[PDB]
């Protein structure tokens, strides 16, 4: 038993990181197969990020311009393409270690694993949550641009996220393996600010569960509510609403724990009218909402 | 910026996990050079825990009794034997992944990652402290004892704790790579409980340093205070007694924020005596103490 917020195994990532450097800047790519993907923003100087046309500023840039080194080997630069917000820089050999992989958009909610990189190099493996305002609030400093954000399904690596930026709030913004940006974000040094960070509560209520599974039990009470009694209470909580989606989602939960989805609805509508009292759950003082009801069930069953 | 709760990269530490069978148990063991490391209790049937004779149950087993699979492959068991509570099982093949490494016996306080794995496949990767009162707060399910427990110097892998079992009220106890125990628990299924576990305080400083340096600065105060004066407020609170040693530990950090060491126990201490008041401290409304001073400068500094 315990429950703690874990990270996929990172070995088939770090397996996957270069460092590309264009000009006086330096920052992470992801090798596959014979591409390497990277923020187009290595093209900037920081003078540029200020209003950067980036079509105009790569018309510049040559392939012998982006230098890719996988550990302490060059790799030749064959073509280079700008899609969305990301470049492609296809090199001459195919990375040996290039796991299976697929490159999937997430939804606000889902959680994965950044591999915070520098030069190159991989520093550490956290695990994130897409925030239903399109942030991840990560641990990002200068040269982490390029880290990744993904999911493993046994042997499979679906990659979410590549980081590209920081907000003035300290927030964190990135864009798919497209290149799209999750949420309205753009990629230059201007004023952006994010929306409401709201509670994902699906989320909140399968860590729950976990709770429960994993003994910590005092937050159990004898009421029940409906749907729309319980969203009446997460609106004013700045909580996402709760679907009869999520109430099928969390269907595996409330039967291994025997806890109705309603009923646990209904502790958390008491936790958060009167608080926690100074007491936690599963270590934490607040209600965690970084672990999907997927999340709960694979920690729960030792999935590998 | 941004701060968060990371484990190390685990690619080294993957390939190095192998699966172990002993008659009906499976468990984890570690695969360094020719040796594999495992728990001793892989020789017990569920009945032998409750008073186990190791060295009588040991008599019992032959080489060709111990299953060991390296991924789909077997490897060949040439030599046994049991150092404290750990089995070494000598192979004819030296672990071709073996990365540079040590093993350490860490102190009470200390962090490490740990990769929790199962049938010698990795699950996930978190981030641990060997508490005070020599117990982890893990997330272990059954197959998943083996699992081990290690920091890295850039390239070298410094193992620090194996996995053995779980206590009755949920937390963790095992041993270092040499088979002692860390603390007084014995690998036998016996009444055994863990004493206080007090909060580790300098870690808590560290991380009051990391929220300062990451914009969080509202229970930053006015005030002061001694060693003795915070050590009276540190004792009535079950935390650690802060030491010179430790404060000179914090010195960098000190100096990072301009923040005296004793300026922040005195902030620590108002925490302590008037709680959060429903505010946070890098997305916690507790006060974490599973980052080490050094944890925050690697975090803070972007070490690979
Ligand atoms: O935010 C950036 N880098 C970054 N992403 N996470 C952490 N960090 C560094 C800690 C700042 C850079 C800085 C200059 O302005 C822009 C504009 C657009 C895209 C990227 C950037
Ligand atoms: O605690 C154990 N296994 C374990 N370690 N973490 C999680 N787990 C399983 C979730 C229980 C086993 C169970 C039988 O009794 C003993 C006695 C000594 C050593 C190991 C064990």
């Amino acid at each position: 038993s315990g429950f703690r917020k874990m990270a996929f195994p990172s070995g088939k990532v770090e397996g996957c990181m270069v460092q590309v450097t264009c000009g006086t800047t330096t920052l992470n790519g992801l090798w596959l197969d014979d591409v390497v993907y990277c923020p187009r923003h290595v093209i900037c100087t920081s003078e540029d990020m200020l209003n950067p046309n980036y079509e105009d500023l790569l018309i510049r840039k040559s392939n012998h311009n982006f230098l890719v080194q996988a550990g302490n080997v060059q790799l030749r630069v064959i073509g280079h393409s700008m899609q969305n917000c990301v470049l492609k820089l296809k090199v001459d050999t195919a990375n040996p270690k290039t796991p299976k992989y697929k490159f999937v958009r997430i939804q606000p909610g889902q959680t994965f694993s950044v591999l915070a990189c520098y030069n190159g190099s991989p520093s550490g493996v956290y695990q994130c949550a897409m925030r239903p305002n399109f942030t991840i609030k990560g641990s990002f400093l200068n040269g982490s641009c390029g880290s990744v954000g993904f999911n493993i399904d046994y042997d499979c690596v679906s990659f979410c996220y590549m980081h590209h930026m920081e907000l003035p709030t300290g927030v964190h913004a990135g864009t798919d393996l497209e290149g799209n940006f999750y949420g309205p974000f753009v990629d230059r040094q201007t004023a952006q600010a994010a929306g409401t960070d709201t509670t994902i509560t699906v989320n909140v209520l399968a860590w729950l569960y976990a709770a429960v599974i994993n003994g910590d039990r005092w937050f159990l009470n004898r009421f029940t509510t409906t749907l729309n009694d319980f969203n009446l209470v997460a609106m004013k909580y700045n909580y996402e609403p709760l679907t009869q989606d999520h109430v099928d989602i969390l269907g595996p939960l409330s039967a291994q724990t025997g806890i109705a989805v309603l009923d646990m609805c209904a502790s958390l509508k008491e936790l958060l009218q009167n608080g926690m009292n100074g007491r936690t759950i599963l270590g934490s003082a607040l209600l965690e909402d970084e672990f999907t009801p997927f999340d709960v069930v694979r920690q729960c069953s030792g999935v590998t």
